[PDB]
This record gives C-alpha cells, sequence and structure tokens, in this order.
C-alpha cells in the first residue's frame, strides 16, 4: 500500500477501459443517466513481479487489501460509485489487471434547441490525482472499451460510445490530475412525440380556423378560445417533460408561436362581428374571406422559418 | 479462497436455481420489477471432502469466508443486489451447497404493442465470470427452480417462471462468461383499463355524434369541442401511464384515430352551417343524414381493421 | 454458533411476539405499510446453563455474537428489515430471552371490492428454516404479542392485532420451514370520501338533471357536457388514488353508472330538440316530464341494487 | 460493557438535552418532520471515576465501546436514527457527558381542524429500556435543552421547544421503560393561503352571483356551470396538500358549504327561466330580485357560522 | 487518536478549503441544493514531525485511524454527508494536509420576493466542536477555494464562491464551537418563465379585453369567464413550483392583480348588459368606450407601480 516508485522518474501509466453493461434512466429534467458497467484497471508494479517456473503459476491472484490500487474516481456523479471488485490478476512482469463492476449516476447536461429531434453526447469522465511521491496518468485502452448489444436506453438510439485517447492533464490543489473523456453519443427517438403532442396541437389549431367560415361570433368566441384552453394544456404538458433552459427549444418556438395564431385569430373574430353589428357584411366577409387563405398560409410559412432558424 | 482446481481440465459447473418468494412493482414507463427470492448454488470444491464415519458427522457448515464460493452476479439489474446468506452445507464428497435470500430490481424492457391487452416475457440473467486457473459454467437444477403460490404481481397475472437449460457462453474481455436465462412470463390485466379508460372514451365520442341529429352550430360546436377536450385528458392520462415506445402501441392508435373521427365531424358540423346561411338546408340534411350512419360505420369498420393489424 | 443438539430428536421450539410500536404509510397503490415494532425470540439452548449460586447471577448477558440466535427472517417484506438487538439474557435453564426492534416495509395485498367502506386484514409472516441438525418450530408467546395505544395508521382505524398460533409447516428447497401468521386487522375511514368525493359527484349529476325542466337545447348541451366534464375528473382523480384492480370496486361501479345516466340525459336532451324543430312540442314535453321523474327514480333505484351486490 | 451497579438499590438516572440544528420537511399528509439535533446524555458510572491528582488530568475521554453507554432509543420515528458521536467526557467522580449529533424523521400527528389557521404540537420521544441488574430512569437536563436562532420551518412559525420534565414511566414486556415527551411548538404561516386559494375561490364565486342581475338562462348557466368547475379544481388543489382526516376541516367545511351555494344558485337560474318561458318576467324578477340579497347575506352569514363553530 | 497539545495555551487551527465539482438539484420548494466537493483541512501536529535526512522522505503518508483528525462537521445538512478520504500527507514539521471528497444535500433557505427574477446567497457552514484539552478553530485558507469550470446548476447562473474568513466562535452546550461561512451566490435564468409563463397569462388576458368591443353578453361572458379559467390554471402551475411564503412575491403579486381585472371586467360586461336590456344603449356604450382604454392604462400603470415596490 504504497505507490510503485519509478525506476528513473517517468509518471505511472494507468491503462483505463469501460464496457457498459445497462444504460437506464435518462431523465430531462435532471440531466442525469444511470449506467451499469466494467471498469478495467492496468499499470506496472515492478515490486509484484515473479517467476513462473520457480513460482509454478502463469499469473497471480490478489485480494485489493493486498496491493497498491491507484485511486480512480469519476468526476461528474452524484455520488461514488458503488463498486464490486471482480478480479485482480497480476503477471509476472508487475503487470495488474484490475477488473470492478461499477454502477454510478451521472450528472452531463444535455442541450434541448432541436427537442424532440435533438442529439446528445453524455459524458464520463475519470479522473485520478497524482500522489507525493510519483504522477499518475490515464490512458485509454480502446480493447477494453465498449458496450453490449442489448444495451437498450427507453427512448433513445445509442449511436456509438467512445473515448478521447488524450488526458487532459492539469494542476488541481497542488498537485497534477488526469482526466478521461468517454463518450456516449445518443439520438432521441422522436416518432412518439408526433402522434402525441404534435399532431393533437395542429388539430386543435385547424379546428380553431373553422371560425373563418362562420358569420356567429357567440360560436367562433366558443371554437377559438375552447382550443386555446386545449392548447395551453399540451403546452404545460410539454414544459414538465423539460429542464427550464435560458435558451429557447424548437418545441417551445413552435407552441408559443401558436398561442400568436390564437390572439389574431381572437384578433379577426371580433373584427368581423364588430363590423356586422355596424351593417358591414361587405367588410366584414372580405377580411373573413382573407383570414382562410392568410392563416394558413402564414402559418406554413413561419413554420418553414423557424425550421431554418434551428436545423 | 481459490477456485478447486480440475482434476484434469474439465470447467467447474455450478448448479442454479432461483425460487421467487416475492414479485412487485412492475413499472412501466421504467420496464423495471422488484424481485425477492432464494438463489442457490451448488458445486464439487474435491478438498472440502471428509469422512462420515470418522467425522462423525453426515454434512458439514461453513461460513462464506471459510471456503471459495464462486462470483455470481446478475446481468440485469440497477444495482447489485442485496444478499443475506441462509446455509452452506458441504457433503462427504466436496459438495457445496450455497443458499441465499436476495433482492433486486430487474431491468428487463416490455412490448408495449397491443397495451393494455400485452402479453410480457421477463428476463432475469445470471452470470460468472471464469477465473484465471479454471472455466466456470452455470447449469439449472430444475428441482430448485420454482415460486410459491402467493407471488401476487399487482395487475398481472403470473404464467410460468422457467429457466432456459442451455448457457451461452462467450467471451467478454479476456476472460470467458456464463450467462444463465430465467424467464417470468406474464399477462396483463385487461379489466380495469375497461370501464377505467377505454368506454369513458367511447361515451364522450359518441355523445359528440349527436350533432348530427342538430340543426345548431351555436351547439354543435359546444358539444364537439368540449368532449374533445375530455378525450385530450384521457389522452394525457394514458401517455404518462406508459414510456416513450418509437412504435405505435394500440391504445394509442385507437386515441389517435378518434382525434380524426373529431376533426371530421368538425368538419361536417361547419359545412352543414355554412350551407344553413346561405339557404340550403337541403344539401345540408342530405349530409347530416349520411354522418348519422357514415360515422358509426366508418368507426366500428377501421376499429375491426386496427385489432387486425394489431392481434 | 451452532444449533443446540436434541437431547433426544425432538425439534427445536422458538417463541415469537410481536409488538408494534409504529404502523404508517398505508400505501393503497403499492399494497404496503410500514411497521416499527419489537421482535421477540425465546428458546432453550442448555449448553447455555449456569448455577445462580456459583456464578452469583440470576441471569446472564451475551451478545449476539457469543451464542447462536436462530435465522428468523420476515416473508412478506420489501427488503431484510433493520434490526437493533436490544437484549439477550440468559436463565439458569439454558432458556434464551431474545429482543430486537425493527423496521420494515410490508407487503401484504389489500380487496377495493367495497372502496371506500372496506377493511383489511394485513399479514406479516414470521419464518425460520430448519438446519441441517435439527427442525426448527415457531410458537407464538402471546404474552409477548401486542400494539401500543398511540399506534395511529393515518386514515384507518385499527382493530385488532393477533396472530394464529398454529404455525403452517412445509418443506420448501430440501429442508423444513415453519411459518406464522401474525394479522393486523383494520378498517377504512370513509368519512372523508362524503364531502370530498362523492356528494361533489352527486351535486353536479343533480345539476346536469335541471336540463329535464328546460327547452333550450343551447343550453341544455351546456349543462350536460359541462358536467360529464367535472365528472371524468372526480374520476380520474378517484383511480389515481387506486391500483388497477382486476374486479370491481364499488366507488367504481358508481362512478361509471354515473357515465350511462349522462349519455341517456345527453339522448334525451336531443330526442327533445329534435321534436321541437320538427315541430312537435307535445311529445318532446312529455317524454322531458317523465325524465324529471324517471332519472331520480332510475337513479335511487340503481344505486339500491348496486349496495345489495356489493354488501 | 455492563450496566453501573447499585451502592444500594437506587435506578440509574441518565439526564437528557436535546438541542435542535435543523427542522425541516413537515409533510402534511405524512405528519412527519425531520429533526437535525445534538442529543446529549449523562449519567454516574463510579467504576470510571480518577484521581485528578494522581492521573493529572482534570478530565478523562473515552471511545464509546470503551464504557457502557445507555441504550437509549426514540419512540416515534421511522429508522433508528443516524448518529455521530462527537464527545465522551469523564469526570473524576465518575460523571460521564455523553453527545451525539443525529438526525431522524420523526413521525407525530397533526390536528387539521382549524387548517389553515392550525397550531400543532410536535413530540419526540426518549425512551429506555432498564436492564436485568438496575432500573434506568430519563430525566431532563433543561441547561442543555434548546434550539438555534436559525432553525427555520418553513411554512411554519416555531413557538417554543420545550420538555415534560416527569418521565412516564410503565412496563413493556416484562422490563419496565422510562419515556420522556420533548415537545416543539409551532402555529402555520396563514398568509399565503390567502392570495393563493381564498380570495381566488371568493372571487370565483362573486363572478357566479352576477347571473342575478341577468335574464339570460344561455349565459347564466355558463356563469354558473364554468365557475363552479374552476372551484372544483381548487377543491381538489386542496385536498391534495392534505391527509384524509375523519373529521372536518374549515377549509374542508367552507369548500363544501360553496358547492350548496352553486347547486342553489342553478336551482334559482332554472326556475326563472322555468317562470320565463310560461311567461312571469314578474314573479321571476322578485325571486331574482331577493337573491341580489338573499345569497351574500346567507353566505357571509353562514361563514362566521362556521368560524365560531371552528374557534 | 488524541488532540495535539498547545506548546502553551494557544488554540489549534485548522484551515479549510472547499472546491466545488458539482453543484445540482436546487429545489425551490425544499430550499436545499445537492454538493460535489473537495473538503481540504491542515493543521500542525508536532508529534507527527520527522526527519527528511533520516527518514528519507519528504513526506509521508497516514491512513484515517493512524492519526488525530479533528471532528469538522456541515451545520446546515439534511444528513451526515457522505465523505471519501482522498490523501493525509504530513510534512516534516509535522503539518498534516487532509483531503477529501465529499456529497452533501445542503439546507440554505431562499428569497422569492422578486421570482423568478431573484438572486439567491447559498451558504455551506463548516464547523468544529473544541475538545476537552484545547480549544479548535477555522480558517479559510483561501488558495484553497474554488469551483471548476463545469459546475453546472440546472436554471441557474454561478456568481462566485467565496468564504467569509472570519469564523464565528461562540459557545454551544459547555464547549467552544467554530463556525465558517462558505457562499455560493446565484441569480436565477428568467428567460424560460417568459415563453412559458408570463407572455400566455398576458395574452388570455388580452383576449378577454375584445369584450370591450362587444356587445354580446352570452358571448363576453364565454370570453371572460373562459379565459380566467385558463388564468387559474397558470396561477396553480406557478404555485406548485414554489414554497408557501409568509411574504408576497412578484409573480404572486401579478398573478393575483389580473384577477382583480378579470372580476372588474366581469362587473362592466354586466353593467353593460344591464343597461342594454332597460334600454340604455347609449350608457352603455360610453362605459364600454372607456373599458377599452381604463383597463389597459390602468393594468400598465400598476405593473409599474409593482415593479416599482419589488426592485
Ligand atoms: C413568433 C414566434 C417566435 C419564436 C421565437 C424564436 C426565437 C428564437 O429562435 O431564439 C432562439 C435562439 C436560440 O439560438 P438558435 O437555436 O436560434 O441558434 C442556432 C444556431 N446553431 C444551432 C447552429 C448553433 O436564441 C435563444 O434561444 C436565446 C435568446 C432568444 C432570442 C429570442
Ligand atoms: C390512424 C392510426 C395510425 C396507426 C396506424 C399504425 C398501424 C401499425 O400497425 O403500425 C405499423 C407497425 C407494425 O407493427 P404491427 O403491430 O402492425 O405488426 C407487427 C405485429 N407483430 C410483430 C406482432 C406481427 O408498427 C409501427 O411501427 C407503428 C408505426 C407505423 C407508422 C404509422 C404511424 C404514422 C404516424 C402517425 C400516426
Ligand atoms: C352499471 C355499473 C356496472 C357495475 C358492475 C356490477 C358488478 C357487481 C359485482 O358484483 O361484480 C361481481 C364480482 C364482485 O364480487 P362481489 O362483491 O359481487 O362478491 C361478493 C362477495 N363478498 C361479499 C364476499 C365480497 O366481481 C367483480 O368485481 C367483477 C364483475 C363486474 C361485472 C361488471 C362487468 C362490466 C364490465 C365493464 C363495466
Ligand atoms: C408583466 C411582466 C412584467 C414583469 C417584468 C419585470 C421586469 C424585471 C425587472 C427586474 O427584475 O430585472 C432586474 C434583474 C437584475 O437584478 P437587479 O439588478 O435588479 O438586482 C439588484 C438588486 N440588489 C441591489 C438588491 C441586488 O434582472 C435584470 O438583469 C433585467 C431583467 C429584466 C427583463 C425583463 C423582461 C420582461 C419581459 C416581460 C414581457
Ligand atoms: C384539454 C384541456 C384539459 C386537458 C385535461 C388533461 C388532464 C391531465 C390529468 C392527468 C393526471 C394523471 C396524473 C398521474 O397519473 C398517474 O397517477 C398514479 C398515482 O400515484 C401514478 O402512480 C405511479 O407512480 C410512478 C410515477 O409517478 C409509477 O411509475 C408507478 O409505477 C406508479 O405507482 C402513475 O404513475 C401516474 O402516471
Ligand atoms: C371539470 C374538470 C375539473 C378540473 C379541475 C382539476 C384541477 C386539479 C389540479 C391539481 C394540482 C395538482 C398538483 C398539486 O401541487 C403539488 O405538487 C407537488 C409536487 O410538485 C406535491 O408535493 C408534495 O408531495 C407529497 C405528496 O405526495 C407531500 O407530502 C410533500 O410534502 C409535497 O412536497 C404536492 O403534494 C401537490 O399538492
Ligand atoms: C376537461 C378535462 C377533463 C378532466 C380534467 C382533469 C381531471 C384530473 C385531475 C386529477 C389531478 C390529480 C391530483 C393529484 O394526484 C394525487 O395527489 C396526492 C397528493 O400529492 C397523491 O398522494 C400520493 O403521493 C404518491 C403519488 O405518486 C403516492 O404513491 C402516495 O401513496 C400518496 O401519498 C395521490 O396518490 C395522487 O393520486
Ligand atoms: C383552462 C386552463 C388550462 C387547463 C388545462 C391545463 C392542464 C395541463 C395538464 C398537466 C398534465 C401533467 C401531468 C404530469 O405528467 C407527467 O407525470 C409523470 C408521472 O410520474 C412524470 O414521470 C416522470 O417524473 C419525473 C419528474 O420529476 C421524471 O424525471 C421521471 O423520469 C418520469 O418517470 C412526468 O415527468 C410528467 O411529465
Ligand atoms: C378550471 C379548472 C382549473 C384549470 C386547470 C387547473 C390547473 C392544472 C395544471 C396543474 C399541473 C401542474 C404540474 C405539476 O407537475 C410538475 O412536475 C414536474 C416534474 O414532472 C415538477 O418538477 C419538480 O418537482 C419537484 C417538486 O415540485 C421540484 O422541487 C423539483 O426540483 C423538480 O424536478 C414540477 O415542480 C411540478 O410542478
Ligand atoms: C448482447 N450482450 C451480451 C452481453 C455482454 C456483457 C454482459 C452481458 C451480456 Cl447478455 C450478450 C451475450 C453475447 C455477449 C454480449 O455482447
Ligand atoms: C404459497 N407459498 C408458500 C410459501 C413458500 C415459500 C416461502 C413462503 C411461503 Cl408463505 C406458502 C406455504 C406453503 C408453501 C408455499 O408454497
Ligand atoms: C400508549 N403507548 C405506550 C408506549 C408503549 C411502547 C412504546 C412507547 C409507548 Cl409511548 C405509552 C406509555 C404507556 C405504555 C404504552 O402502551
Ligand atoms: C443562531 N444559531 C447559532 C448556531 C447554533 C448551533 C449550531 C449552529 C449555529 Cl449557526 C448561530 C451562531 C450563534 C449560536 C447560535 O445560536
Ligand atoms: C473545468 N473543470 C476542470 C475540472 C476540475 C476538477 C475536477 C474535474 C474537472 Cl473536469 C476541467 C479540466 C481543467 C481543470 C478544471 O477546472
Amino acid at each position: 500500500v504504497s505507490p510503485p516508485p519509478p525506476i528513473a522518474d517517468e509518471p505511472l501509466t494507468v491503462n483505463t477501459g469501460i464496457y457498459l453493461i445497462e444504460c437506464y434512466s435518462l431523465d430531462d429534467k435532471a440531466e442525469t443517466f444511470k449506467v451499469n458497467a466494467f471498469l478495467s484497471l492496468s499499470w506496472k508494479d515492478r515490486r509484484l513481479a515473479f517467476d513462473p517456473v520457480r513460482s509454478g503459476v502463469r499469473v497471480k491472484t490478489y485480494e485489493p487489501e493486498a496491493i497498491w490500487i491507484p485511486e480512480i474516481r469519476f468526476v461528474n456523479v452524484e455520488n461514488a460509485r458503488d463498486a464490486d471488485v471482480v478480479d485482480i490478476s497480476v503477471s509476472p512482469d508487475g503487470t495488474v489487471q484490475y477488473l470492478e463492476r461499477f454502477s454510478a449516476r451521472v450528472l452531463s447536461p444535455l442541450d434541448f434547441r432541436r427537442y424532440p429531434f435533438d442529439s446528445q453526447t453524455l459524458h464520463i469522465y475519470l479522473i485520478v490525482r497524482s500522489v507525493d511521491t510519483r504522477n499518475i496518468v490515464l490512458a485509454v485502452d480502446l480493447e477494453k472499451v465498449g458496450k453490449n448489444d442489448d444495451v437498450f436506453l427507453t427512448g433513445w438510439d445509442i449511436e456509438s460510445f467512445t473515448a478521447v485517447v488524450k488526458p487532459a492533464n492539469f494542476a488541481l490543489e497542488d498537485r497534477l490530475e488526469s482526466k478521461l473523456d468517454y463518450q456516449l453519443r445518443i439520438s432521441r427517438q422522436y416518432f412518439s412525440y408526433i402522434p402525441n403532442i404534435i399532431l393533437p396541437m395542429l388539430f386543435i389549431l385547424f379546428i380553431s380556423w373553422t371560425a373563418f367560415w362562420s358569420t356567429s361570433y357567440e360560436a367562433n368566441v366558443t371554437l377559438v378560445v375552447s382550443t386555446l384552453i386545449a392548447h395551453i394544456a399540451f403546452n404545460i404538458l410539454v414544459e414538465t417533460n423539460l429542464p427550464k433552459t435560458p435558451y429557447m427549444t424548437y418545441t417551445g418556438a413552435i407552441i408559443f408561436m401558436i398561442y400568436l395564431f390564437y390572439f389574431v385569430a381572437v384578433i379577426e373574430v371580433t373584427v368581423q362581428h364588430y363590423l356586422k353589428v355596424e351593417s358591414q357584411p361587405a367588410r366584414a366577409a372580405s377580411i373573413t374571406r382573407a383570414s382562410r387563405i392568410a392563416f394558413p398560409v402564414v402559418f406554413l410559412l413561419a413554420n418553414i422559418i423557424l425550421a431554418f432558424l434551428f436545423f
């Protein structure tokens, strides 16, 4: 239990590898996911070397307390991960192969700008702090980095899991720290949002537009106000599935714009009635006649303009 | 505490058995259930053999630290299960009988396509990793696999609990791994969904169709829009009890279709009024007269077509 | 730490007693409650006997590790209970008095058929597994079974706490198991449901029936549809306080029936208007006149019939 | 580790003191709060006495395992409190000063009758069980009982924290138990309920009363039914912030009464229309004219009568 | 394991430093956030001093049990923090450098008066209790106080993290206590509240004001009551995101005021109809004509007055 000293003054390299067994619980509001994975570590501790011939074994086993093991920690987790050591195997030249299975709740932020058509890059950061008698550095053994074929992140498609090979070394409170960037890349499954949120929301909007083929204020006011309410619901529904971003989300813009198309419609519906009461069904009907086209056209127009600004 | 070595080079076979004591908390959104069960392990460690005559006992007891026990783990769990060792009993020939009682939260995905008339196969996967001095293989002792008669999974009927006898062996990071597939088969209890969701949803739809026996736009608009709102509620209610699937669920299709039957009805209700205002109660009433049949018939028609595509 | 051997071949009897200190968190959806209680155990381990005269003490103390203690476990709990040993007292003849204070979350199912006028029998099952060198059997020391006068289960009245004196012995995976049935009997406090759910729900229904003293379709449709909506709310409110039962609950029937009385009312309201438009205020008014009596009488009739089927 | 024996046969007195550092999470539905406090214990164990002169120290330190410490426990907590021993200090005459810092979730019931103008007395009960070789009794060292000035119970005003000096001694399962009653006295902060619940609820009610200055059934029905719905919302909102009491709460009565004033109003609104249709605007208008006064006066009357029965 | 004694009678100074790694879960209702940080401690324990020349090391390592470490605790946390010791490094003069990584849930109250345009000062209080053989005092090593550049508090902007250098010393139950005030300063990200809550709420209000350009009571009542309902929703939405303050929040005032502008509008809408029925379209229309200006002007007026009182 003290770090393997340098036959010189080289920094000690620890080889890391993560193999995801489960991803689950990608919580958008909290911006967390839960992982369940193999962590693999490898470094040379010459003090542990031995003879295959004399000792008679090709490889020797140790319990974690027996030998020095590098204090590797995750940077962006809620709590210290729950780890369970699975195997420590030393080879004759003093090469250690560490293997734990852990579970942690990771805290990587998401970009909601293109929601629900967004993609994310999840981050799991490995870090290790250098000790007083030598510098420890992390490196990625690509051979030991992966994920099993089952790994299903409910509601998301998993594109890739890779590590940035080059550690970011830097100084944190006196000693030096080595940080590795594992990257889980995912894209949201947009399908459900279509029949659940987007279409219904459009339907109630279209239903509102039939007031342009009506002359009854007593009824138009009921069409336009009733649906505006239904819209409010969908609005609230959506913003309870989402963290409060300081930027504007796509679904948020669309949802907000539609408020305008309701307010303008209530205006037109009111203007039209104001005329009819003053005996002007002529002016009214010419406005009402334009609305029937102006709305769907300015809508299908502005949506195009949003999509542009967003994709 | 080191694996029983081979009188040859055979792999060491561990015999497994799971006996469910409780299933509970089948959470559809998270796609998890909680289990509370006996895990039973059995293998031969010849080093532990003894004489009944001399030693005077037909069977000897050991504490878990005393002997080597195979590191068996669950693949698809949230966290390492909580286990409590109940008994370790060694027989004269060096046969070990291990028995723990554990509880875990298992993570097996569900298929919602036929919801709420769906059936699921829950999976509990046992795995064991081979050590450096021999290969460990899992096997199923059917005699030790079952569930007690109480085991009640609230809201589900339990059909069966069996294991696939043949382990999937494969290589994971250097060493070989042996994985067993225990399978809990359940079918959802569809009853409640009938008076709680399905019928009410139909009733409000039928109530909407009485606008076809009315000439009052001021009222039809109130019938059709008011119920469309009630429908929206049921829609939201249902989609908060369900994970966001990238496929279409039965209840989801039915619920989405009904939106169309609301939008078409608002159209007809509007068309009819447009005629009456132009003085055409003739054309109107002939359309309105067809609707009274076309709707219920196209509905009862399309539902049949869905059920088909789904079952 | 090995079981007291038989001066013969009798099974070892352990005397149990549970004394509830707290019940709390009766969760209807989950069908669990949380308990906080004394567990008391007593058995004879002759090896522990001693002389009062020589040893000078009337009774001797031991720490749990010092002596063999029977592995007693709860059958229907979420996780192994949290226990804290309070006292172990051995008397001269080798009689042990064990006493722990534990807390567990128990998993006993409820019957909702008569909800909210229902009563439940909660179950806490003690179990013990026989060891290889003798059979262990549980028994109830009634003197040590009870609950303190405070024990308040929020929202429920506690009728009784008793144990079934006769253990169910049976064989589970090789060895024999002894199971005791402690029974907590409770009845739901129905009062609040009256002003919170039941009356309001009736009031909105009665408010709907004033359409029978009206000839205005434009208004009846608003009365009947608006209240049907309010009803839907109460329906949803109630079914979020309740697990999804595969049987029909009382409140559920009542709530479902009322849907019918809304659908029929919308029919009558429509029929009446259809006549009036065809110039038939005569036929209309004779129907409308009957409704004013038929409804309240068929309602008060059918409710009686439900109560019957249910109580 | 065995209790200090009596130089006679006196019971051993343990002096207790609680000093709250944090109160937080007063959960009305669960009737729990969370505490974070100093527990202080003091008793005489003569075996521990020593000489200041020879030993050279005015006071000696011990680790909890070194000496016997009385098993003090909380009666009304969810789980055994988390404790962290801060200090054990023995004085020459064998006087022990124990000090832990703990946190627990306490389970004291609340009285909602005057909600939200209610006050509560929270209870923390210390208990200790007598051992076989002498009787232990609790007492309150007032000097060591208090709370820091910060202690802020979000949404409540803290009036006082005191202990009932006289322990309740009694026999529980063979041995004698000593129980102390610490009492945290709080009064609810009623302010927010005013602009959030009470006034809005009144406003929508007043808005409903403008139907008394209207002759339009088509509109009155919309005023009265629409607001009755808004009221239902506030009702539901309030009863989800509150446990289900078997008695009647103030806010509950007020909220329930208002249902009546809606049902009567719908009646009057209907009666008035019934007359007008029979050509009787005379009778109608005389009723409608009374309502304009009868309602506000019978309301402001009945509220006074409730407040009376409740305060 | 006993405190370093004074070469005199000076108090022992412990140097503290906190370096935030994660902030997350700022829960407004509970008034808590979760922290994940380095705690750094440093003090002189001369008993530990040694010779670099003889001993051959520039610095020596110890496990936490080996040496005396000051019992530093957080004042305002839910539970004793989870700590993991990262390093203990002793320098020849007996200077100790302690370093743990901890996570706690902190309990600092927020000021909602200017919500959602508010700023907060979060507090993390370190405390240490003096022992019987000397006084311990805390101090801030500024060099060891900070936060990494990632630290993202979802929905908030982080302005600063600093410590008040001067400890508050005071007496708590016999001994002296030293308390340090670490201060995390944050300002809320108000943006989202604009399109999500504030504008929608204004739009529905404006939509209500179109009743001033209408003469139809049957319709005005529907406009004004329908939107009052939508407003109620937003009100409820907002007050479920917020603790119940005994003071008035900005959003709360605005939301409450708007109720008045609904009640007055319903009055005017009623007054206008009352006149029209008495044949007075003259008086009506002069009132209605003023409203069209009075409302928007008294609104835009009063809002200015609130903003003033609040900022
Ligand atoms: C058009 C304008 C008006 C529109 C009206 C819209 C109405 C919207 C109302 C919807 C209310 C539904 C509230 C939540 O419903 C369910 O209530 C139950 C009561 O507790 C929840 O119980 C569950 O809790 C977990 C999630 O909270 C689940 O995963 C668990 O399995 C389950 O116990 C269910 O998960 C939860 O989904
Ligand atoms: C015609 C149709 C009628 C339509 C009207 C229906 C309106 C219904 C709206 C009801 C609002 C629902 C949300 C209530 O706000 C609060 O939301 C909080 C979560 O954001 C909840 O938080 C609480 O959770 C525990 C209960 O499970 C409490 O014990 C906790 O103390 C509290 O934090 C509160 O319990 C809960 O009261
Ligand atoms: C025009 C549209 C038609 C219908 C309009 C919408 C009507 C439906 C609105 C219903 C709102 C539901 C009120 C909030 O739900 C309840 O709030 C209570 C207080 O927060 C919940 O209390 C519970 O909290 C957990 C919820 O997950 C449960 O597990 C606990 O057992 C229980 O304490 C109840 O379990 C939970 O059912
Ligand atoms: C006329 C005035 C307007 C009237 C209409 C306004 C009514 C608007 C209806 C509001 C319906 C919202 C119901 C709650 O929906 C969902 O309830 C589920 C039940 O549990 C939630 O489930 C989730 O809860 C966590 C949030 O803390 C997530 O992080 C979890 O991953 C997820 O299980 C979802 O997050 C949550 O989005
Ligand atoms: C005329 C009848 C009235 C018209 C309709 C009445 C209004 C009905 C709309 C009320 C629905 C309000 C939604 C509540 O669900 C939300 O769910 C979110 C998660 O899905 C919550 O998120 C938060 O939950 C904790 C408890 O509030 C917070 O402290 C957490 O920080 C945050 O994650 C939000 O705080 C919580 O407000
Ligand atoms: C698809 N995931 C696998 C798996 C990998 C690691 C742990 C568990 C599993 Cl079930 C399944 C068996 C072949 C190997 C493989 O990749
Ligand atoms: C129905 N479950 C049982 C049970 C099995 C295992 C553990 C507890 C239980 Cl009460 C009940 C007693 C007979 C044996 C049996 O299968
Ligand atoms: C009512 N419960 C008591 C109690 C019993 C056991 C534990 C705590 C408590 Cl206060 C209160 C004191 C008299 C004895 C009794 O039954
Ligand atoms: C107001 N609470 C104090 C406090 C008391 C105990 C623990 C922490 C803290 Cl802050 C603050 C400093 C003066 C003493 C005091 O009462
Ligand atoms: C921005 N935060 C950093 C960081 C600091 C401490 C722990 C983890 C990390 Cl990731 C990232 C790498 C440069 C140093 C730094 O401040």
